[PDB]
């Protein structure tokens, strides 16, 4: 039955009210209302937690969205595929004792939902609560890596939870606010698109441009040529150049996924709604939704989509595109004016000096 929360929010179940203070503490203590470094890592973690599950291997291989990353921080976060996930894990662990009525599985997914709401253009995702507070650590090998090919990627997602190629491409819209710290051992926070603090479709457009060089080394596993490789890192700046993942390039050109990939270019609402549907399905892996309760009302209303249309970054244009999709014409778009590449800002405020919250904790990396 209904209750109103202490903030005035009408909920279908007063148990949802516990998440209100959790949301406030996640913002005040870690996310700081920003679509920044900490938010991005927490969103990455929702995926690393959820995807470790296998229909063909059965329940013993992993329980999916179960908080296994937080409850066993000495196991999965140190598997090679999750190198660097320690940051988000360590940031979330303290919230387990601060909010003891909330399971680790609920914590991970609610944190992801709140983090998403900080990103302009992101959908207000569904949030179901009631994941059990106990599980065991998943086995290794369940998380896709950027060097994997499309067949492998699609098989893993289908084996994890019956995801279609469309849902896989939809989930990868998340790379619109994604950067890499471990892919290149010489680079920190190399962004996958020119707007890593904006949930827009630039990622879909920019992976389709011809690659011209690298932001760092030229032979990292899982990385391919980038269309906008230059930054100011060679002179001590923090604006790293753009990085392209092999897996994103492969999804953009494979016959099973290429039309879905291009279909999101300049389609803000279609992209954000598609990501939301596939993400809601990701968030309840390992669970029957019948055993969960709907607490979507306590997910914050997200920052609205930006005014800016989808455009070619400075120095690029349609003549630079490598197209693979015959079913739909690539749209006519404007080109950002400028004779040289525009540095991609290290921080959502346009500067380079922002800092992020990092709690110390048991999870580690290399
Ligand atoms: C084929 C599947 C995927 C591959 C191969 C992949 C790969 C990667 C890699 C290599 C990084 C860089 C990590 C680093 O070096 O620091 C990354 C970051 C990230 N991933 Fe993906 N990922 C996949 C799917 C997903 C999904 C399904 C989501 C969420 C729904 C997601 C969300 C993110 C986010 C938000 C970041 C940025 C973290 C940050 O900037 O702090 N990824 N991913
Ligand atoms: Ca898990
Ligand atoms: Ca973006």
């Amino acid at each position: 039955p209904t209750a109103v929360c202490s903030d005035g929010t009408r909920v279908s179940n007063a148990v949802c009210c516990d998440f209100v203070s959790l949301g406030q503490d996640l913002q005040s203590m870690v996310l700081q209302g920003d679509c920044g470094e900490d938010a991005h890592e927490i969103i990455r973690l929702t995926f690393h937690d959820a995807v470790a599950i296998s229909r063909k291997l059965g329940p013993s291989a992993g329980g999916g969205a179960d908080g296994s990353m937080l409850l066993f921080p000495l196991v999965e976060p140190e598997f090679a595929a999750s190198n660097g996930i320690d940051d988000s894990v360590n940031n979330l662990i303290p919230f387990l004792s601060l909010h003891p009525t909330i399971s680790a599985g609920d914590l991970v997914q609610f944190a992801g939902a709140v983090a998403l709401s900080n990103c302009p253009g992101a959908p207000r995702v569904q949030f179901l609560a009631g994941r059990p507070n106990h599980t065991i650590a998943a086995i290794d090998g369940l998380i896709p890596e950027p060097q994997d090919n499309v067949t492998s990627i699609l098989e893993r997602f289908d084996d994890a939870g019956g995801f279609t190629p469309f849902e896989v491409v939809s989930l990868l819209a998340s790379h619109t606010i994604a950067r890499a710290d471990k892919v290149d051992p010489t680079l920190d926070a190399a962004p996958f698109d020119t707007t890593p603090f904006t949930f827009d479709s630039q990622i879909f457009l920019e992976v389709l441009l011809k690659g011209v060089g690298f932001p760092g080394l030229d032979n990292n596993t899982g990385e391919v040529s980038s269309p906008l490789p230059l930054g100011d890192t060679s002179t001590g700046g923090k604006d790293t150049g753009l990085m392209r993942l092999q897996s994103d390039f492969a999804l953009a050109h494979d016959p099973r996924t290429a039309c879905f990939w291009q279909g999101f270019v300049d389609q803000q609402e279609f992209m954000s709604q598609s990501f939301a549907s596939a993400f809601a399905k990701l968030a309840v892996l390992g669970h029957n939704t019948d055993d969960l309760i709907d607490c979507s009302e306590v997910v914050p209303v997200p920052k609205p989509a930006v005014d800016k249309p989808t455009t070619f970054p400075a120095t690029t244009g349609p003549q630079d595109l490598e197209l693979s999709c015959l079913a739909e014409r690539f749209p006519t778009l404007s080109v950002d004016p400028g004779a040289q590449e525009t540095l991609i800002p290290h921080c959502s405020d346009g500067l380079e000096n922002c800092t992020s919250v990092q709690f110390s904790g048991p999870a580690t990396d290399s």
